[PDB]
């Protein structure tokens, strides 16, 4: 059946916005996962998975008698997909178990190893999601063979439908690069916001870049995608080789005997793939990545003998018997364990990525620290581990359950606890007519709480307002942000808050980060007096001030926005369409398309615009909260037409005269030519909608404030 | 960007079933169109609707003054989508200004109609809906020409997303019969549902079936795309001579002229399309279809000229000024105004398919009748025009406003009024037990209460339980329905009913409808009670039972269930796969996703299967409510395989020892197949959730039994 799709490939696609409706999901209205973990007893949870690694099923063989390898393996895949630039992938929504993911070609064969998890998820049902059981069943199986891991927490609710992530172009899995649609330009430099090499994989490809075996090459592969992913090198040596301690490689035999991916076989496969022609088709007949590669003396067992091979060995280049790149040590014995005949053994054996780890001179120094002192390697890997397993799940509010760490770690974006009473709705109003009465206008309080709130991702939960991160480095200095403008906000409102603080008794106090929002609380309000209207808007205090020192200056830099469409701004040219780049951003902020049409549209007659810009302020009110966005748009007596300057701008003029009315961007004018989004605008647009428009504006405002509340939740 | 339906582009799609969400929709979750609407000062509506007939704008002028012709095509094209087979298409979800049929070739130019009512739709906001704007605008502009309509109603409510029909496979717009794609097999037969012989058009070519110009052939193709719309000879013939009473065609210049129709305009459009480089692009110089013929001497009055151009001339054939066949009347003077210059006039002209009337020898009948008595010919315009309007608005309890026909019509399937009090609990429980002690089983229970309720449609609103038609012709002998079994269970509540009404007093009855849904709620309290659990079933009554003579039997054959995956039936072999018809027919229910897996699941164990099949009956309590089926559908210890006798049944046999245990078909493994659908299933399985699979499957059932209940809305 063709579908607008296939008529509009480029129009717009404001599906994205409406995922994860309360139709899809199963769970009643009022299901709170967090409640229903808070009761699991996550120790029998772990007890039945310490039982499941040595219990092997029939239909997929454990390796050595043990799943723990392919469990791990199955957590990192799950953690793996993360990219820092936008802050999806990750293991945070369970999302391994829909498509395309499932069917990735490096998630091969991790069909089998949820399938073994069936019974134990069965046993405890709503209690424990998929999201957390993957990374438990992870950890469980580290602690199994000896390691002991730097902690765990629930709460990754579990998801009902597949996510709309932007994986690539790529019309082929695992293209090389240099096709069409490749994701590489200039001197191998990766398009954003991609954090793998090919189509399909985590990360680089094991054999080499693009399939050339050379270890030198694939650590600069290595180096760029694993800082995509949030690691430096430190980290991403240890969790490589904390990886390939355990376990091993499946290629047996040639690739072509492997059968459709889940997605794509039949009804029969109960959602099972990769069914393999090779003699058993399992077990020792195995073939996943078509490398045949098993590490260690011990694969069962956490040791340090991936580092005493790699460096105790040279390295011949060899081929598995799927035809796979891979390496074998030079003169050694057979001292490597047979997965399944106890009278086998086999020489050492690496991967091209792994050799990266001594051949790449910056791994080298990390890699022998960490064959000398094997305690610093543990060490770095239990933390890189619960990084990697825990980068997406937001504020530590957020963690449930008897194992989360104490260490508060940097990575968290961590906010200090409140030790004080917080001010009350008195309070509250008190401080909005203070702010008010200091001469700051409803265009910069409006801007500045707008510029504190709007970092806040739900792709990963980081950013928004708590922290008051916005007068830090390097918030405060970013060009969306209006340095010097912000810069005199900030210090207007320090001067109230330090004037409140100091007449408190009782210890009673607010924050900056309160402050700031309220602030803009106190904007809108007046927006909308100005317009004639008396609204309240909510406000819950509670946030608290990080300080420079527990905030990283390089890890925020992926939050700056590059594209604000709700504040006409974007840094430079790409060759994404700007209203493309805003129902992506409101995709981040958890808008839907209703929600998104009106925050822009108040926005705009309000003063948002970066630079005071009047593109999109199409109004004679500005700074009173009006619906005249829509109803100027939508006014037919206008004509609109691209700028000889700039095809991106647009010029508003009177049919009948010619006269100049307004100048608009690609994002303002998308709400009179989208179909949807002018159905939209239509509504708010009317002349039965100001109340609507009003009281739909403040709850959206109040939402977006409220992003990164889990204190609250 | 690649998705997951270009990786796999046959799996199943389940976001039609989660479209509409409270997300998408900018009203608030209370809002009620129903309400607005009879708040609405109608008479006020139809004024300012009058003035702007003749209220030119220049950027799309008025022909001869008056946009009634334009505004009488757009409605027309509103309701023309509607398709009998599926319910799917018409006027009553405003989808005319949605994608596709915003931009299909058949509408080019309607977009500049809904454009001059936006400052109507603005003046009166959420209190008409744009859904009824475009049909009231299309009576108003009748009314303003001189004819006077059957009646109005209100009351269809807006939607704010592209509805998922299925159009047509074609990749190319408008294209011809034979192709890789092609709606056409054998003699001319069209697949079912579509209900248009090329895609984007609304019913038929009007040169000529694939553009030949033979009103004969073109006849055939005229009537059977009528039919398919629900209009028999009379209608049709009084539908297009009505219609071609006014206005006229745009063909000025050749067709390459033309523009981008709206989804694929620049955004400086907003939201308009298919703009002309011929000439002025506009007005005079108007090109929409191609086709240059103006029908009678008064376009913009009610007359009998269109018959008495028709009969009155021999026939010419000839070309348009953009290259289209049409027809010019042979020595005619020049008789026919010009829509711009008084000083030009035309000879009167035709299109193929208006001589389709007098040359295909059952329409000249009716034509010839027609044109001997003209109130025979107005009458029946007005009743077709009132049908074609309101054929998808479903029960008459749905219509609203003072102009809405007392006359009660039989495509309407109308139900008698209610004109006694109405059973109360105690009754209730009473003939629950009367139901259950008489000897009919859970499984003849459910199953009369499912066929009796599963055939209504969200689509056009037709059929439900009400008016007991189960019982009627042609209901009672459908095949799905199991007519042996069906009526052994009437005979049985039919003599339960008899003996209750026969001892009341006060006029207190129950009917034959509400009994079988009465019967079927105890049924399934029976069936919990079985499973060891409490249930009351809620139950609602107030149906009313139809006789034969309300129900056109024609016209219900459309309402056979052909794929009922609900009951594991197929009727023959589709080209489309059952796990495709079941989400279609989960769509017309307004079932989720989660709703129609409880729903499967709980039918399976029920007994409700046609003839008592075991495929999927994974249970060894049968006519027990438990969550049996997913227990046994998900668990890993069974394998299966498709049948060497039939591909789509397999076999699900013991992994470890090969016995066969159970059956399915594509309909029940799907559920253990489709990533989504398995995620749904898993919840119903876990060990924590068979009290929630019982609550949920009474919500559901009950949410099926009540569909139709549009008098208590
Ligand atoms: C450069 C990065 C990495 C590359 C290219 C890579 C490559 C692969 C490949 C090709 C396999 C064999 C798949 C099969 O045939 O079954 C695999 C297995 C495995 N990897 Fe990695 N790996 C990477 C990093 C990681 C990390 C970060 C971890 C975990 C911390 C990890 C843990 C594992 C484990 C445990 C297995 C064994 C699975 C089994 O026993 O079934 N790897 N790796
Ligand atoms: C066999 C069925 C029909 C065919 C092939 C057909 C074809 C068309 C064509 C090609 C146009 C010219 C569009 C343009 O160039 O502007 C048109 C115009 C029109 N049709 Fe039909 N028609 C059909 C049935 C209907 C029916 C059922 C109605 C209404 C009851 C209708 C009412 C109109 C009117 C009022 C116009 C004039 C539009 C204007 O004045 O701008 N037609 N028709
Ligand atoms: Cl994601
Ligand atoms: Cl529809
Ligand atoms: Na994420
Ligand atoms: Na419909």
């Amino acid at each position: 059946g063709t579908s607008n799709r296939d008529w509009w490939p480029n129009q717009l696609d404001l599906s994205i916005l409406h995922r994860h409706s309360s139709l899809s999901d199963p769970m009643g209205k009022d299901f709170n996962y967090a409640q229903a973990f808070e009761k699991l007893d996550l120790a029998a949870v772990k007890r039945d998975l310490h039982a499941l690694m040595t219990t092997s099923q029939d239909w997929w063989p454990a390796d050595f008698g043990h799943y723990g390898g392919l469990f791990i393996r199955m957590a990192w895949h799950s953690a793996g997909t993360y990219r820092t630039a936008d802050g999806r992938g990750g293991a945070g929504e369970g999302q391994q178990r829909f498509a395309p993911l499932n069917s990735w070609p490096d998630n091969a064969n991790l069909d089998k190893a949820r399938r073994l998890l069936w019974p134990i998820k069965q046993k405890y049902g709503r209690a424990i999601s998929w999201a957390d059981l993957l990374i438990l069943t992870g950890n469980v199986a580290l602690e199994s063979m000896g390691f002991k891991t730097f902690g765990f927490a629930g709460g990754r609710a579990d998801t009902w439908e597949p996510a709309d992530v932007y994986w690539g172009s790529e019309k082929i899995w695992l293209e090389l690069s240099g096709g069409p649609n490749s994701r590489y330009s200039g001197d191998r430099q990766l398009e954003n916001p991609l954090a793998a090499v090919q189509m399909g994989l985590i990360y680089v490809n094991p054999e080499g870049p693009d399939g050339n075996p050379d270890p030198v090459a694939a650590a600069r592969d290595i180096r760029d995608t694993f800082a995509r992913m949030a690691m430096n090198d430190e980290e991403t040596v240890a969790l490589i080789a904390g990886g390939h301690t355990f376990g091993k490689t499946h290629g047996a035999g040639p690739a072509s005997n492997v059968g459709a991916e889940p997605e794509a076989a039949g009804i029969e496969a109960q959602g099972l793939g990769w069914k393999s022609a090779y003699r058993t088709g399992k077990g020792a007949d195995a073939i996943t990545s078509g490398l045949e590669v098993t590490w260690t003396t011990t694969p069962t067992q956490w040791s340090h003998n991936f580092f005493e091979n790699l460096f105790g060995y040279e390295w011949e280049l060899t081929k598995s018997p799927a035809g796979a790149h891979q390496w074998v040590a030079k003169g050694a014995d057979a001292v490597i364990p047979d997965a399944f005949d106890p009278s086998k053994k086999h020489r050492p054996t690496m991967l091209t990525t792994d050799l990266s780890l001594r051949f790449d001179p910056a791994y080298e120094k990390i890699s022998r620290r960490f064959h000398e002192n094997p305690e610093q390697f543990a060490d770095a890997f239990a933390r890189a581990w619960f990084k990697l397993t825990h980068r997406d799940m937001g504020p530590r509010a957020r963690y449930l359950g008897p194992e989360v760490p104490a260490e508060v770690l940097l990575w968290q974006d961590p906010i200090p606890a409140v030790d004080h009473p917080l001010i009350d709705a008195a309070d509250a109003a008190e401080l909005k007519a203070k702010v008010l009465a200091s001469g700051l206008t409803v265009s910069q309080l409006v801007s500045t709480a707008w510029a504190a709130a709007s970092t806040f991702r739900g792709s990963d939960k980081r950013g928004g307002a708590n922290g008051a991160r916005i007068r830090l480095a390097p918030q405060k200095d970013w060009e969306a942000n209006q340095p010097e403008q912000l810069a005199a906000v900030l210090e207007t409102l320090e001067a109230i808050r330090t004037a409140f603080n100091g007449a408190q008794r009782g210890g009673k106090q607010v924050s900056l980060a309160d402050l700031i929002v309220l602030a803009g609380c106190a904007g809108v309000e007046q927006a909308a007096k100005n317009a004639g209207h008396a609204v309240t808007v909510p406000f819950a205090p509670g946030r608290a001030d990080a300080s420079q020192e527990q905030t990283d200056v390089e890890s925020m830099a992926v939050l700056e926005p590059v594209a604000d469409g709700f504040r006409n701004y974007l840094k430079g040219k790409y060759r994404v369409p700007a209203e493309v780049l805003l129902v992506d951003k409101a995709q981040l902020l958890t808008l839907s398309a209703p929600e998104m049409t009106v925050l822009l549209g108040g926005l705009r007659v309000l003063g948002a615009n970066v630079g005071q810009s009047r593109h999109g302020v199409f109004t004679a009110r500005e700074q009173a909260l009006t619906n005249d966005f829509f109803v100027n748009l939508l006014d037919m007596g206008t004509e609109w037409k691209p700028t000889a300057a700039d095809a991106d701008v647009f010029e508003g003029r009177d049919r009948a005269t010619g006269e100049l009315k307004w100048t608009g961007t690609r994002v303002d004018l998308v709400f009179g030519s989208h179909s949807q989004l002018r159905a939209l605008a239509e509504v708010y647009g009317s002349a039965d909608a100001q109340e609507k428009f009003v009281r739909d504006f403040v709850a959206v405002w109040n939402k977006v404030m409220n992003l990164d509340r889990f204190d609250l939740a």
